[PDB]
């Protein structure tokens, strides 16, 4: 008998060039057998139906119903990469920060504004020109401003009078932008934020993307905060630098992919200070255009899901 890797995400994630690169390096183990599972059968057929796997690699994104993978796996019991229920915990910026502090990992200084949907000027926000005082706790501008949920990618920065004032608004890629300045230097009034200090880096993100707690692929690309065009290559595709992670980031990545029990596990680092600072867990991602990041990926994979099943399949395995 082979061991099924069922694959349970969107069609957008399971028929994406990453996937498709990765899926078939894991086929070419002798003894698995990848089974993705149809985006109409997730959508509409019960659980019951779904087809049958020893090892879910499964994954929330927009429109996906993490109810109904939850279910599947109570349901038929598989190995699982990366664990459902904290899912639910990463659509929640709260919720990955708390995480995050709970397993001492740096990150920045924040507080949590909640507003009480029935109650918009019931909160307890102090706002000053040059620095904004949540429950209590100053924050200077250049200051964070991020909506509560992890889908929810508005996330903006406001500069001191000092730099000129007024915010940068940072939004998902629309062509070749990704923020653009606004005028304005007052918070949003309305719904739920995290603010937090602003970190200084050198005017790029790090990215990093693990597959288990032993390896993590990192690159940068310019901070959208910088001006908010997007630097493009001859090809088209985003440019992105070399990243090599030092001693205490290859700690954060193995603390992030345990913490968050997501075996394929994205984040993002900012270097400053010294130091670097988790500012956004997004749970399971690939990397995309390395070839040595699908061989990689795919080779950590089938050797966890063989050095896992292997036991009870009989199969020889060292
Ligand atoms: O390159 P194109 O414009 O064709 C698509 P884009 O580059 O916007 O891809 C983003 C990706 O952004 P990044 O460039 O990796 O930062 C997201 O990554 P972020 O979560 O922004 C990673 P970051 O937080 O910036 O480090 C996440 O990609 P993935 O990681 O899920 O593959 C998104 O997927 P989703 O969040 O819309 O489901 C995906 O958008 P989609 O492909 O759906 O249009
Ligand atoms: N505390 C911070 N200090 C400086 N820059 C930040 C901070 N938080 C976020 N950013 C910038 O804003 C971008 C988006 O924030 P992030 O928390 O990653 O949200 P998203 O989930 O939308 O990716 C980051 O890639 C980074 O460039
Ligand atoms: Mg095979
Ligand atoms: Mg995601
Ligand atoms: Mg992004
Ligand atoms: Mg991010
Ligand atoms: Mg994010």
């Amino acid at each position: 008998r082979q061991i099924v890797v069922g694959i349970c995400s969107m069609a957008k994630k399971s028929k994406s060039k990453p996937m498709k690169e990765i899926l078939e390096r894991i086929s070419l183990f002798k003894y698995i057998t990848v089974v993705v599972f149809e985006e109409e059968v997730i959508l509409n057929e019960p659980v019951e139906n779904w087809p049958l796997c020893d090892c879910l690699i499964s994954f929330h994104s927009k429109g996906f119903p993490l109810d109904k993978a939850v279910a599947y796996a109570k349901l038929r019991n598989p190995f699982v990469i990366n664990d459902l229920n904290m899912q639910y915990l990463i659509q929640d910026r709260r919720e990955v920060y708390s995480i995050l502090q709970a397993e001492g990992i740096l990150l920045p200084r924040y507080a949590i504004l909640n507003r009480d949907p029935n109650n918009p000027k019931e909160c307890n926000l102090i706002e000053g020109e040059d620095h904004v005082e949540v429950n209590g706790e100053v924050f200077q501008k250049p200051f964070v401003e991020k909506p509560v949920s992890a889908e929810d990618h508005n996330v903006y920065i406001y500069y001191p009078t000092s730099a000129g004032g007024g915010s940068q608004r940072l939004f998902r890629k629309i062509g070749s932008r990704s923020s653009v300045y606004s005028p304005e230097s007052n918070v949003r009034k309305t719904g739920s934020y995290i603010y937090e200090e602003f970190m200084p880096t050198d005017g790029t993100d790090v990215k990093v993307y693990t597959v288990g707690p032993d390896y993590a692929h990192a690159e940068a690309r310019k901070s959208p905060a910088l001006d908010g065009k997007v630097e493009r290559d001859s090809e088209g595709k985003e440019v992105r630098y070399p990243v090599i992670l030092n001693a205490r980031e290859k700690l954060i990545a193995w603390k992030v992919c345990l913490a968050f029990k997501q075996t394929v596990c994205g984040f993002d680092l900012l270097r400053a200070n010294g130091q670097s600072y988790v500012c956004d867990v997004n749970g399971f991602s690939f990397v995309k255009n390395s070839m040595k990041y699908y061989d990689d990926c795919a080779k950590i994979l089938g050797n966890i899901v063989m050095r896992e099943l292997a036991p009870q399949f009989h199969i020889p395995w060292s």
